[PDB]
Formats: C-alpha cells, structure tokens, sequence
C-alpha cells in the first residue's frame, strides 16, 4: 500500500482571507496582524501591461483595500511590498496563527497546496516543483493566492503562493517572500512553460519505496556511472542526478541495500525497455512526486 | 481550458481535524471521531491480538466499564460516562461536548463514490488523500495499522457528510472499513480471518465522466465517430475489467452528453477504442491514465 497524501490543511484553512482592491478579488494569508497576497491584486485591467508596482502602491490609499475574513472585515492600516507579495498591516492579529516559517524549496520538492477560492478554501493537493518551475494544477485547482506548505511536526513552512494560471495547465508563482520560482513575470504577457523533465531522484526515491514494500522485480545485478545514467536520462528527458541527490537517498540505499548507483541500473532499464505489462506499487507509471524524505516518513 | 492539467483534490481537513482523538483500551490504541458528546471508533479496540481471530464482541464489551477506556484529545482527558455498541462501530458517550464540533452528517455512500480520508495515528492527523469507493467494496489507502478510526468524509456548504470509518487491512493491501453507523461496506467482518476483496474493476461511469471533462475542456484527441449498443459496450468493458454500465450511469450522464453534444454511447465507443489501443503517451487533461475517481457529481458541477 502507497498513496500520495497532502498535509492536513486545517492550520492554513484559519488563515484564509478574502482580499479585494477595486474589481480585482484573490486570496490572502493571514498571519499575526499581515495579509500576504500576490501585488497584481493593485493593477487595473488597462494597467497590467508593464505595471510600476511600488509607484502604483505608494499611492493606493489603504482604504482601496477591502480584506474580509468570513464576515469579518480587516481594517487596512498599512501596506507595503516585498518583490511580488503585497503586505497589508491589519488592526487585527489572527488568533489562529499557527507556528510557521517562510522557506524557499527547489525544483522537485514535494508541498501541499490549499487551493482557495475569494478567501474561502475549497480543497488539498499534494504536487512536486517541477523541473520548469511550474506547479501542475487547473484554474479548479485554486486561483491566486492559493498557498504551498509543508508541515514539520506543528510548524507549518509556507514555501508558495500561486500568482497566475499559465495555458498549458500548470501555474507559477512565488514563495511568501515574493521571489518567483522560474523566469516568470507579475505581467499579463506571452509567458510560456519550458519543457518539462522527470524529476528523476523522486522516481528512484519511489521505486524504493517499492522495495521497501516488496516490489522488487525491477531489481538487477548491474551498477552505473553517474553521469553514464545521466547521459540516458537526459535522453528521456529526466533531470539530471547530481551528488546531491545521490547523498539524499543516502538514507534509502543503507536501509534497502541497494546502493544508488545500483537502483539507477534499474532505472536505466526501465527507461530504455518500458516495464513490459508489469506494474510497480500497482501503477504502470513512473512516480515523480514523491521526494526521498516523502518515503523515508511514510514507509 | 477550465480543467486542464486537473488535479484530484481532498476536501480541506480542518473541520475532521478538531474531531480526531486517541481511543485506547488496554494496550490497543486507536483513533476516535469525537462529535458532540460521543466518540466513535472501531469496536475491535476491546480486542487483543489473541481476541481478533474469534472476537466476541458483545463478551468483551459487557465486561467493559466506563473507566476502562481512555479518550485523549491533544493533552486532555476526557472522562466516558457511556458505552454503546452500534454494528462494528463503539460509541463511547463523554461528559464534555466538542466544542470544535462541525455540521455533520452520517451517511452510506455506494460503490464509485469518493470522499477524502483523514489518515491519523493515534489521534494525530498525519496526511488527507482523496479516494474512491472501489466496486469490491475497498478502498486503496496507505497506512501503518494506527489507522484504525481515521474517517472518510465529504464536505458540502460548510456541513461535513461522514462516510467512511476504516477498520481493516486486506492481505492484498487494500482497507476495508464500515459507515458511521457501524455496517462494513463489502463482505467484510472486523476479524482478523481469511478474507479476500473480490478482483477489483474500473469505475466505468467515472471514466466516462472524465472523459467528458475533456471535451469540454478541447479535448478531443481520442473521440472516434462510432456509437455501440449499452450491451455490446458492456461485453467489451468487462473484458478490461471495467464496471458493466447501467441505465443508472446512462442517466447520470445525460446533463454531460448533452452539454457536449456526445451521446452516452457515442462516448461509450471511444472508450472501447481508447481500451483496445491504450494510451501510451498521449494524455488527457494532462493525465497519462483513464482516471475512475473522479465521479459525474463533481465533473457536472465543476462545468456548468
Ligand atoms: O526547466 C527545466 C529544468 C532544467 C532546465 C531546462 C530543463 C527543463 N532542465 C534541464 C534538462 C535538460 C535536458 C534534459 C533534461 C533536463
Ligand atoms: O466486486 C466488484 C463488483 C462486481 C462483482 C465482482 C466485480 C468486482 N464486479 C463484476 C465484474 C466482473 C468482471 C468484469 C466486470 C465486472
């Protein structure tokens, strides 16, 4: 048995608020007397074109912001912005404010993400950081504002806000300190996904997870070089192993025996010969959503 | 479009979070629904690992007292005033009503449902994951046995529709489980006996609404422009193992068929073609798979 989960959602769902300047209505977090939100929230229809962000927000008077939480509406008392999140000092500190930090991640780390729609949650998510710097998702799967966290024993890190939904099905965005992830832009502009890899330390990382659970038909007695492996993947389009992926699986290679080099051997094969009609953890795909600390803390 | 690259979502778990707690009963512990002033959980609590084989629940229990059931809720003690036996279910009654307690709801869902799943151990959520009910009456879960008592539940306008209760591993690692009132869903009994959950099969009428998400959404790569008899398609599927279709799923389609301009059967055929020549590498809505847990409910109401 392997499922992928999302992280109970209940602390974030207390800190979701309705933000709305002008006609324009996203999503905010909530935390201590703060809303974070994206800054597009400010632009106009006409304006968001090559908006000068800081200059249009020095002078939105605190009164152009209108914050609800459920039937509660937060006074604006000031504002301020950090990269691409708009910072809203309210006269009220949120009495669920849970024990949080603001973390970046890197591409491949897993997060869930409480979609949410005018401040209202309306469902969880477990996704990965694509190599490209996007996050998979439908306008259905929440709309700006919606955040990314993991949560470490009572703490939630917040690592990701949602600021755009791109056509091809994927959204981008920030984490909470405004900084995007992947070269994309606040504008609305001809933005564009580059090509999609396979995380590949996530998909050896799960095809431990199918030792550790007794699928292990896909083990041979061969070992790779590094970047002999590499030079395969990448013709698969699977991201490139470094040595700091090798030495996060290090953990998985001691528990299972089977070092990483010897894993990515099965991994090669599969890549070239496909899985011939069998099946691993009862999926005949490849995982690439499931990080090794996903493993090592369900199995 | 609206849908493209959709992901399955669980319900937000806040509202089933402020209603986990810890049932214990001699050495086995065990998570707990805590609604008002009552406690649900597994029966099998007052079991040993000598009583699961033969189990006789009404003994054990009628040498049960209060005081000999401990409920935690995060680092509070709640004293129990009653016990019940409803089913499979054990309904602990305590002196203190859950202030956290949401709109709720006890209902039986059928086979093709879904619902999310609040995995917790002992007491503590761990992670929500969204399921659906398979045609054998399980459920594909991921556990570590302390699952017992997490709960599946959907959440409609705030009110929280409780469904699911999960008791049992299956030797073939799925869960077997009961609703709120205590009835096994499939032909499970809560022992710990040879039991094997009937081959599992596809979600046919939840194919089929996913497939028409993707028309709806442009797209239309696997649409081919034959139609089929409701009998012929089913002689096909069920040599895929995928659900006979019945008037019943026909019907639920109709508001999606009609909407698209493709009739059931027209929708049927492609799915017999898509059955026959597999996927293997195109993707619809941005899945390499014919997703079966996503049901005509959610698509219809998702597309107006
Ligand atoms: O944006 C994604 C992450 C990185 C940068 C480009 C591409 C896609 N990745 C590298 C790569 C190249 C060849 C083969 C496999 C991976
Ligand atoms: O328990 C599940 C529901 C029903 C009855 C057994 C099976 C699985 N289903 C029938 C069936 C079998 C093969 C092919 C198509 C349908």
């Amino acid at each position: 048995g392997f499922r992928k989960m999302a992280f109970p959602s209940g602390k974030v769902e207390g800190c979701m608020v309705q933000v709305t300047c002008g006609t324009t209505t996203l999503n905010g977090l909530w935390l201590d007397d703060v809303v974070y939100c994206p800054r597009h929230v400010i632009c106009t229809s006409e304006d968001m074109l090559n908006p000068n962000y800081e200059d249009l927000l020095i002078r939105k008077s605190n009164h152009n912001f209108l914050v609800q939480a459920g039937n509660v509406q937060l006074r604006v008392i000031g504002h301020s912005m950090q990269n691409c999140v708009l910072k809203l000092k309210v006269d009220t500190a949120n009495p669920k404010t849970p024990k949080y930090k603001f973390v970046r991640i890197q591409p491949g780390q897993t997060f869930s993400v409480l979609a949410c729609y005018n401040g209202s949650p309306s469902g969880v998510y477990q996704c990965a950081m694509r190599p490209n710097f996007t996050i998979k998702g439908s306008f259905l799967n929440g709309s700006c504002g919606s955040v990314g966290f993991n949560i470490d024993y009572d703490c939630v890190s917040f690592c990701y806000m949602h600021h755009m939904e791109l056509p091809t099905g994927v959204h981008a965005g920030t984490d909470l300190e405004g900084n995007f992830y992947g070269p994309f832009v606040d504008r609305q502009t001809a933005q564009a996904a580059g090509t999609d890899t396979t995380i590949t330390v996530n998909v050896l990382a799960w095809l431990y997870a199918a030792v550790i659970n007794g699928d292990r038909w896909f083990l041979n007695r061969f070992t790779t070089t590094l970047n002999d492996f590499n030079l395969v993947a990448m013709k698969y389009n699977y991201e490139p192993l470094t040595q700091d992926h090798v030495d996060i699986l290090g953990p998985l290679s001691a528990q299972t025996g089977i070092a990483v080099l010897d894993m990515c051997a099965s991994l090669k094969e599969l890549l070239q010969n496909g899985m011939n009609g069998r099946t691993i953890l009862g999926s005949a795909l490849l995982e690439d959503e499931f990080t090794p600390f996903d493993v090592v803390r369900q199995c």
